[PDB]
Formats: structure tokens, sequence, C-alpha cells
């Protein structure tokens, strides 16, 4: 009656057609022309693809919005998607719900999805994308701002395309300190950070069964990091193998260091840096070397008494000063093959040197055939 | 207003706010109006995107923007936008698996491609000359890449890994060179030869290496310069006969070049060359810290 | 007037009309999945789960709904389905 009329007036100005665009589904109605066509069984609208002619009937309306017609057949949840019209179903995905068109969406806490798998699909309550068959192709599908917003916020740059091909992903391979939400400013403690930093890189346990164990460890993938600001750290840093560290620039006599490392620790009877050095204990298992005057002698990689962890490390321009009496500034032990290139030890803090932010000793080092220094300050 | 149809139908725009369908998001269109759209139309053939032109709109449309562009829809500090900053080229923008395990051979030839095409024969000897005057650009190898063929190395080409390998028991990232025909090499740089004909053919042959006097009666001409490496780390299946050939690479550099893997005690298994280094013709070159 | 009007919003967010429900102090809530302020002239999605025989207490301006049962802010639960 009416009511047919005030609902295609509705349904119009929802889609922004015509009133007389709008076709109620019949067996046998002619759906030439028509925009839009409402189905009064589910109450639900679906744009209709252009090009019906005029003469095609309809036949059948599935409730996944299948339409067949005397030409031919159209599934409309397809063509919705492709348009962006969509259905939001009440609940979520922790209420629960039960999905039977391809245009319809779920709310999660992180957004909406939309199902592009087999319909209908039955969600259970105190469900997940992650626990219902997962997102991607042929599953759950990302739809909508704000699931966009926090799909770059969580990502990993893999929906930012680059040139000439491939994606954001594919070319971050740095890491920063800043990834940690280090201060850097020289006063903050940011020693958690940069242990995060480079236990990310290579985890290396500072107690380890036997030699094959902490051999292991010269085995794994090589990070590169760059430091930009000024860490201030107050515990012994210990590099582990496959570490690449870069600065912009060395220092040369600088007054004022405003890039690198700040030893600053409450115990000045230490060193700032260290390699890895593993030593026999009784029991026939290594420990971690934190002694911080030994130092590996051939001999005692030869009896087993230690064994080197400190391989595929290289240095460029990096910049350690120390709190004034910090006894070692850096403990090259067992660095065989590892390489340096603008190392630069110490603070020109000022005339006094009692006061300067440099270590006693700058450089310890032994066990390290084959290391290569450029231009060390 | 999102209008029946789409551009596949084609349509006409009267109104700045009416959006078509493409097959990757809506589009306003932002020049003279009405504009009608043909059948069979597409945004890049109808005046393309951007002001006074089409206008992506919608959640549909910045996803499939961003995920097709260069960056420059992303700012950056202190000033500009992404694609500004990005220079460097990855194995994975080809999808290298990067496991030493498939074969990685297309990808990486396919980078390689994507710097400098350099084609495998040239009419003349200023034609060779010419693919030494291009834009030089820098690979970072993170993986570990399994290829089959010898792979040739164009000029205007930087390689880096973060570390160089040093009597390393399992190699985790460079190159793994595993062919069938192991009477090869595993990385060349490009030396063109003439022929009968007077045109010049890219050297494939494991053996050759340039003379001096080939290159001054031209029956060589060297197509390899402004290459330089750091850190790349080169093993291969047992049996391989060379590792690099640096064949007329003047002024070339390299600095923890990394050839060969300390697999184990039985180095008849092990996963190095024959012969690590071959090398001619390549005055003013300079290998630090070669391994 | 009623009808065309649930209509309206039914056809908006996607629900049957009968699935619509106008506020008025003590009106059952169960069931629907759209409410309508006739005051201010907005709806909301209602949260799931609203058992038959929990009443409406109160509607706010600012959309927050005190029922039987509880109390919603139905301008919350909107932001969270982007019904803006």
């Amino acid at each position: 009656s009416t009511g047919i009329l005030t609902n295609k007036q509705a349904v119009a100005r929802h889609f922004g057609v015509k009133q007389s665009e709008v076709v109620y589904f019949s067996v046998g109605v002619d759906l030439g022309g028509y925009k839009v066509i409402y189905d009064k069984e589910t109450q639900r609208a679906y744009s209709l693809p252009v090009g019906i002619a005029s003469g095609t009937t309809a036949v059948s309306l599935s409730t996944a919005a299948v339409l067949v017609h005397s030409a031919g057949s159209v599934d409309l949840g397809s063509l919705a998607v492709s348009r962006e019209e969509y259905v939001t179903l009440p609940g979520s995905f922790d209420s629960g719900s039960t999905l039977n068109v391809k245009n319809e969406l779920l709310t999660y806490t992180d957004g909406k999805y939309r199902w592009d798998g087999i319909l209908p699909k039955t969600v259970a309550p105190g469900s997940t994308p992650a626990s219902t068959g997962g997102v991607g192709l042929g599953a759950w599908i990302s739809v909508g701002d704000a699931s966009l917003r926090t799909q770059l916020a969580n990502g990993d740059g893999s929906l930012i395309g680059i040139h000439p091909q491939g994606t954001l992903n594919n070319v971050l391979t740095v890491r920063t300190p800043e990834q940690y939400n280090a201060v850097g400013d020289g006063i903050a403690d940011d020693t958690s950070k940069l242990k995060e930093m480079l236990s990310d890189i290579n985890n290396v346990p500072e107690t380890l069964p036997d030699a094959a164990a902490v051999n292991s460890y010269m085995e794994q993938v090589a990070v590169k990091i760059d430091l930009t600001k000024l860490y201030r750290f107050t515990e012994t840093l210990y590099i582990p193998p496959g570490v690449s560290i870069e600065i912009p620039t060395s220092n040369f006599f600088t007054r004022e260091c405003k890039q690198g490392l700040f030893y600053d620790p409450v115990d000045k009877n230490t060193a700032a840096i260290s390699l890895m050095v593993y030593r026999k204990q009784p029991d026939g298992s290594y420990k971690l070397n934190k002694d911080v005057d030994y130092y590996p002698t051939g001999l005692d990689i030869d009896n087993g008494d230690a064994i080197t962890c400190a391989r595929k490390i290289d240095i460029n321009n990096l910049n350690l000063i120390t709190a004034p009496g910090v006894k070692v500034g850096v403990k090259w032990i067992g660095g065989a093959g590892c390489t340096t290139k603008g190392l630069s030890i110490g603070e020109n803090t000022g005339s006094d040197i009692t006061t300067a932010r440099l270590p006693r000793v700058g450089l310890l080092q032994s066990a390290s055939w084959g290391s290569i220094h450029e231009n060390l300050r």
C-alpha cells in the first residue's frame, strides 16, 4: 500500500537514488531500469548492476543476496562489497553473531571485518577474528577507517607500497633505541632499553651447557643499529655476535658528547662495553665473563677454559664516554675478525682531567687475531 | 552519493559529491562538470588521479592508494614525504624467499635489472660505455638467497650486509650459489668481447679474463665501474669452480667481502669454491679486509 | 508517522522495522536492535543482550540510557560501531 511507497522513499534516500528506482523482489517482477532492489523478507536493500534489460524478470533471491533473473545471475553481496555499501550487524565478535551476506560487517575491538569465506558464518560468543578463521583471502577481511588506523598502528609497514615495487616492511632493516622508547638525553637511565634492543637481535644466555651451545650464537642473523642521540647507561653492555653499530660521525676531542653511549655506573671498578667470552665452570658448563680484569689467553681457548662468543661485530663511529673514574672503556676480548672504524672513546670535558668524562683505561684487547681498528680515537 | 554503476558501465557525473566506483575504490571528479565516463573507462585513462581530475575518496580507495603508492602520502620529519628518503633496494621488494632453499635467481636478477639493465649483446663500443653513466643504487642483503645461475653485476651498484662472515659455520645472510653446472662462477663483473661481425657480447665463459692488450685493441670492453661491496658473504655448493670474477673492475672497491663457509672438517663437502677470486684488468681497485 | 519513521531508521541501520523501538519511560527494551529518541530525533544501536522484561528508566540528551538492568552510554557504543 502506502507502506511500500514510504519504504521505497526511505531506501532511495539512503542510496541517493530516485523513489521510482527502487523495486521490491517478487518472482516474475520486471527488473529493467531499477537501481536498487529490496528484499521484503530480510528487509535488506541492494544496488542492482547496471545493464539489466527491460523485460528481464526476477526468478529468485537467496538469503546471501544471490539474485537469479531470466537473463542470468548476480551476487548482490559481492557487488555491495565493491561499492562499500555495508550493513554493520548488532553486537560483536565478543557477543557472537551469524553472518549471511558478504556485505555484513561484524565489529571487533580494533575495527570492523567482513567474512570472505563460506556463508552462512556462525560466530560464537567470546570470539576474535583469529579464533574464527583468521584474516586474509577466504576468511576475515578488515573493513573501514577504524580498522585501517589500528592496522597501520600495529603493523610492520606492509600496507605501504614503495618504489620500484614492494612494501615498506621490505626495506626497514635498521634498529634504533627509539623503537624501545629510549629517552636519549644522557640523563635518563636508558640501560634496559639498550639491553632489550640488543636482546631482540641476539639474546644469548649468561650460562650455557657446553661448547656447541656457546658457539651456536655466532651463527645468527646480524642486525645494524643506528645511534643518533645520547644514551646514559649504568651497567656493562655485552655486545652479542651479529651486531653492527652505526653513528653519523665520530667524535674528535669533543667537549660535549651529543651522540652515543654514556657509561655512568655506581661501581666504577668496571667496564662500559665488553664483548662476550664464556669461561668454563667446575661442573663443565660455561658462564659469560663479567669480571672486569679478565681477558682470555690463547691457552685458555685451547684448554677449553674459555670459549669466545664474539664474531660478526662491526663498529662505525661509536662514541663512548664514561663518568670520571671508570676503569675500562671497551673490553675487546675474543673479537677475532671483528672490525672497527671511528670508534671514539672519552670526552674532552675540560682542562681538569680528574673530572673529565673518560675512562682510566681506554681499550683492553686479547684473543682478537685478524681484528682491525681503523682510525680509533 | 555513490552513483549506480561503475567505470566498467560508464556514467555521467553532475555534482562534486558524486562518487564513481572502480575496482580499487571510489573517486569524485575534481574537474569540469558534467563529466562523461565512457563504458570500459579507468581513472588513469579518463584524466588520471590528482587535483583537477579524479580524486580518491573513502576507505577502500585509501587502502589501495597506500598499497600501490611510493610513500608520497606519508609525511616525514623535518619535512617532505616518505618517498623522499627511501633509496635502498632489497630482494624482499621482489618477494625473494631468502631461506637459502628456494631458487631466488629470478628475483635477484630482476632487482639488478631494475637498477641497470645491460643487454647481453651490444652494437658497439659507444653503446657499452653508456651503461657506465647511469644512476647508482644501493642494495641491502639481510637474508640468505640461493641462486643457480651466474649473477652479472652491472655498473652503478653498491651491495651491503650488516656484518662480514668470518670462518662462519652456517651462512645466514648473503648469496649461496648452487648451480647444476659447477664449471662456472658465482658472481662476475661485466666484460664485453668483440664478435667477428664487430658487435659485442657479454662474457659468460668462466675461464675468460681480459688482458691489458685485449682492452687496447678493442677485443674486450669493460662494463664494470662504480661498483662497491660492503660485507657481501658468498658461499657456493662444493665443487663450484670460481666464487668471484673481478674482471675489468677498475676503481671498483670492496670491504669485508667474505667468500666460503666453514661447513665442517671435510673440505670435500664444504660450501666454498675451488678458486675464491679471479681478477684482471682492475687497476686502481681496492679490496679492504677480504676474507 | 511512527511507522514510516521506524522504516526510515531501520533502512539507515540495516535492521527490520520491528527491531526499532521509541524511547519512553517504562518501555520494554528486550529484542530491539535500535532505539529512537523522539525528542532529539536521534537513533542509536542498542547493546546486544537486553532481556525481555528489561524496561527503560531514562534517556539523557547525552544519550546515556538507564534501564531496569543497568545503564549504557549509547554514544560510546555508537563510536565503537562507527555510527556517527
